[PDB]
């Protein structure tokens, strides 16, 4: 499971951690996060995130 970055503020979604306080449990791949979820830090939608490839 890849990490994704919010391209607006730099927040990194790490699938190991999830975003549990917004209902996204540890182990949830980015593509399975409900599509109305927004960046916890800046509030933009999923469409401004990009996969972290390295
Ligand atoms: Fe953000």
């Amino acid at each position: 499971m890849k990490k994704y970055t919010c391209t607006v503020c730099g927040y990194i979604y790490d699938p190991e951690d999830g975003d549990p306080d917004d209902g996204v449990n540890p182990g949830t791949d980015f593509k399975d996060i409900p599509d109305d979820w927004v960046c916890p830090l800046c509030g933009v939608g999923k469409d401004e995130f990009e996969e972290v490839e390295e």
